[PDB]
């Protein structure tokens, strides 16, 4: 118990709330989650001790690898006859050995060649390869070029520097995990829903804590929903004065109880009124986590309305009671049937489905004629098959008419042969019919596997059914690589919020992965931790974090170092940002330096892992290199030395901007999308180099941004001394001065290509207007953008954010005055055309990634109408050639010529 108490304190520190707060929660779903989730913890720990110590090292230092071993053409073409030059260092004093080897050599073979080289100058299974300058290892027998560091080196024409290291020197530094099961580990009739012959009704008793002025009459609005879809008409109570909110009114709903789907929810509000306004809203699950239909009395504390939403109900909103109990509390009563009513078992559901299928297969021509949702097997023509195929290739937010829905449902057995149509078929199901839903379940049960990218759609707010979501998860388990899981983790974390219950298949999958791959676990922790201030999710996220922190092993202690460092920076910046706001930069800096040198602060702010990338060790702070930036919120530009033995080879100092006051969630999302765009272009042989620098939200409007070394804003360059006297050639002159001689062409090429990428990316995403201060350029010509605080339809009709002025065209056309009518500009135009269509071809991915972020509280991504902006910029309703022409016209109009 002494050890457990010490652990609980550590967990409490990591999560920002004491573990005893979870102990006090009475709700049995909460206590069941805490206990039942521990088998995932056990399973993970068993995987980590399977082939110890290798398996422990693989957890801590997983291979940082691309999904596909196979290289593109333009990557392979960088290799000298499929061979790579690599430098292998040995500590003995630092001895480099330069090897020329085949790109697809395994680490063991590379090590052998390094020893063979060292031999000539005058075994293999005792060593491992480490990347020089950071804590990344090549512990697994992949092709060398599949490691991302290696593939990145080949792309950029940089020399790979790897360090030879004894296995036992690594293994020795990996403490043993001793996972201990916590204390909490040790802990009428029953009738089917389908037997209850009755309509649905619910009683609204009264509201308490209804405090108001403006407001005159009020009523309780209600509705039965499956996701965002109504299952019957809404039902209002009688009108009442706000000074006495009592209704005592049974509402009757147009739905039979046996037809209630598993994820059916009651969505209600309190409204004032003719102009109607909702004062407070709340949703609840009609079945609980044990499959029991709610019965008896219930008190629901309601939530405040968010501005932007003016609709009367909020079915997309969170489900469950407000934790703040000093809020409008509506009391409700459900119907009682002398018995516990439970949702039926799968065997009962399957039997019903088989009964229906058998029944339908016997239907005559004339019977089938009675409903467009019925078809006969023989009738299915090739023309119907083509129409189905055509419906399947439409994007996720393309409308499916009622006629198409009937059509899809009637040909649901054929839809099995085109399994990517599943999302469209599922939205065609009558979710208020048990006859249809039972058959949908049996189709889902045996549905062929779909790609993870397609499966992820089925985890958004449009697909609440647990069988559909379970199918989605099975697809990720079979087909989602750790690489792609890392890439889509932000979205996968967000869709946890749409789960009806704490314990579910998705959260079990994510937790297992977080606890078997520490690179995943790190960001899993930080994405959860960053929203613990949000009361609509803090319980779910807090309990999930608890379960992670109990089983993640030694990394908990490293996370607590990061948490303490961030907490010290939050505290310092809060003080600057309140007590010294008015003071000069000089005095603020004097205060900051004095506070950071206090030995407790100094120890907390040095010697820990970068939250932006835990492969990067942050050593001693260089206070002389730190500064408070001019910007409004007083961001800290911070500089630590990299204490790696071979830091000189990667970077000697790690520079991070810490910012306390701005919401960084949209930048973080935009940077993720840019990286995904870049990856699509690279995999297609289209080499447009982007710069998706690190950005991590760590809390409520607090986060970290990776500094891009040796870069400058456009303004600085064209400022020089010089505005009325600005000259279009100044930027070209700068780059040229920086790239004299044989390299000039490489710099112009890099500028051109990077420019094309950002032109296309920013137009597609509707990013905030570009100007000379939020466009930056590196010495080598790489152009990139910063500050992605705005996106999509943020103006309110499609803007062009990145207007190529004469400055940029002059660089592209190598100094020529008439730069719009040149060869270089034509090749640049061609790059933009290819990039644009390449993204159009992957439009469903981008739509789905945005759809998964809808239930986040990001101000410019509130509904599917915001996402519709992308449908416009990618011209998805148009033809591919019509889309090209549309893109050309937007560029043409914005540039006043050039694009035709
Ligand atoms: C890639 C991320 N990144 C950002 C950035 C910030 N905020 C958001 C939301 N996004 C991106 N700024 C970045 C800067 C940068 C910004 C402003 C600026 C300078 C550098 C200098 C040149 C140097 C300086 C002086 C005093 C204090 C600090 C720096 C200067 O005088 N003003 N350099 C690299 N990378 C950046």
């Amino acid at each position: 118990n002494r050890e457990e108490k010490i652990l609980n304190r550590e967990i409490g520190f990591a999560i920002g709330m004491p573990v005893c707060e979870f102990d006090m929660v009475k709700d049995p779903e909460v206590q069941d989650f805490r206990r039942n989730i521990l088998n995932v913890c056990k399973e993970a720990v068993d995987l980590r001790d399977l082939n110890s110590p290798h398996s422990r090292a693989m957890y801590v230092y997983p291979p940082n690898v691309e999904s596909s071993p196979e290289l593109p053409k333009h990557i392979y073409n960088k290799l000298d006859k499929g061979q790579i030059i690599v430098v292998i260092w040995v500590i003995v004093d630092k001895q480099k050995y330069t090897l020329k080897i085949n790109h697809d050599c395994v680490p063991e073979q590379v090590i052998a060649e390094a020893i063979r080289k060292k031999t000539r100058s005058m075994y293999q299974g005792k060593y491992i390869l480490k990347v020089c300058g950071c804590d990344e290892y090549f512990l697994e027998k992949y092709p060398l070029s599949q490691y991302k560091y290696i593939r990145s080196c080949i792309m950029l024409g940089r020399m790979p520097n790897l360090m030879l290291m004894a296995k036992e020197s690594l293994y020795s530094q990996l403490p043993m995990d001793c996972f201990t099961m916590p204390s909490y580990s040790r802990r009428t009739s029953t009738k089917s829903l389908w037997v209850i012959n009755s309509a649905l009704r619910i009683k609204i008793l009264c509201a308490t804590y209804v405090n108001v002025n403006d407001i005159d009459k009020i009523y309780v609005r209600t509705g039965i929903y499956h996701g965002g879809e109504p299952l019957c008409d809404n039902v209002n109570t009688q009108r009442v004065p706000c000074s006495n909110p009592r209704w005592n009114e049974w509402l009757n709903y147009d739905i039979y109880i046996p037809d209630l789907p598993r994820a059916a929810r009651l969505c209600l509000s309190i409204c004032s009124v003719e102009e109607h306004c909702p004062l407070a809203w709340g949703n609840i699950n009609l079945f609980d986590y044990t499959d029991t239909l709610v019965s008896g009395k219930m008190a629901l504390n309601l939530w405040p309305v968010p501005h932007g939403l003016e609709d009367l109900l909020n079915p997309i909103g969170v489900t469950g009671s407000n934790p703040n109990k000093e809020t409008p509390c509506l009391e409700l009563e459900f119907d009682w049937f002398s018995s516990v009513v439970k949702f039926p078992d799968m065997s009962v559901i399957e039997e019903h489905a088989n009964w229906s299928v058998s029944r339908e297969a016997g239907f005559s021509y004339s019977h089938a004629g009675l409903s467009n949702r019925l078809a006969r097997d023989n009738e299915l023509r090739e023309n119907d098959k083509e129409q189905l195929k055509a419906i399947s290739t439409r994007d996720p937010l393309s409308e499916i008419t009622e006629q198409e829905k009937d059509f899809l449902w009637s040909h649901r057995h054929y839809c099995v042969t085109i399994p990517e149509i599943l999302p469209k078929l599922l939205l065609s199901v009558k979710w208020n019919s048990r006859d249809e839903v039972a058959q949908m379940y049996c189709l889902v049960k045996d549905w062929p596997p779909i790609k993870p990218e397609q499966a992820m759609e089925l985890l958004d707010c449009n697909y609440p059914d647990p069988m559909v979501r379970g199918f989605a998860v099975r697809c990720l388990e079979k087909y989602l690589t750790d690489d792609k899981l890392s890439q889509y983790l932000i979205q996968l974390v967000q869709v946890l919020k749409y789960e009806q219950y704490l314990d579910n298949l998705l959260v079990r999958f994510l937790l297992k992965k977080a606890l078997t791959n520490q690179r995943i676990g790190h960001f899993f922790f930080w994405h959860l931790k960053s929203e613990m201030h949000n009361k609509t999710v803090s319980q779910r996220f807090g309990l999930l974090l608890e379960s992670y922190c109990r089983a993640c092993g030694m990394y908990l202690k490293h996370l607590n170092r990061q948490v303490e460092a961030m907490e010290k920076l939050i505290n310092l910046t809060d003080i600057l940002k309140q007590e010294k706001k008015d003071e000069t930069q000089k005095v603020q800096m004097k205060f900051l330096v004095e506070q950071m040198r206090r030995p407790d602060f100094m120890d907390a702010l040095q010697g820990f892992l970068s939250p932006l990338n835990p492969a990067h060790q942050l050593g001693n702070l260089r206070l002389e290199e730190c500064r408070i930036m001019s910007s409004a919120k007083r961001p800290l530009w911070l500089n630590w030395e990299n204490p790696d033995i071979m830091s000189e080879l990667l970077f000697q100092n790690n520079e991070i901007i810490f910012k306390n006051g701005d919401d960084l969630r949209q930048d973080m999302l935009t940077l993720q999308i840019i990286r995904i765009m870049e990856n699509i272009w690279q995999n297609q042989g289209l080499d447009l180099r982007m710069l998706p620098y690190g950005c991590l939200s760590i809390g409520d409007c607090v986060g970290l941004i990776e500094v891009v070394r040796n870069s400058h804003t456009i303004m600085q360059i064209q400022c020089k001394l010089k505005a009325l006297q600005f000259n279009s050639h100044t930027l070209h002159q700068w780059l040229k001065d920086k790239n004299k001689g044989e390299i000039y062409d490489a710099a112009i090429d890099l500028f051109t290509r990077s420019c094309a990428g950002y032109c296309v990316a920013t137009f597609i995403l509707g990013i905030g207007d570009r100007h000379n201060s939020n466009i930056m350029v590196k010495d080598d010509g790489q152009l990139f953008h910063i500050d992605f605080g705005h996106f999509l339809d943020h103006k309110k009709r499609e803007r062009v954010p990145f207007v190529l002025t004469q400055d940029f065209l002059i660089v592209i056309s190598k100094g020529a005055q008439e730069c719009t009518k040149t060869r270089e500009f034509e090749r640049f135009q061609e790059m933009c055309y290819k990039a644009y269509l390449a993204i159009r071809q992957h439009a469903n991915l981008f739509i789905n990634l945005f759809s998964m972020m809808l239930g986040s509280g990001m101000p410019e991504l509130q509904s599917f109408d915001d996402i519709a902006y992308i449908r416009k910029t990618l011209a998805l309703d148009k033809t591919e050639q019509e889309a090209l022409e549309y893109f050309m016209k937007q560029m043409n109009d914005a540039h006043h010529g050039g694009w035709t």
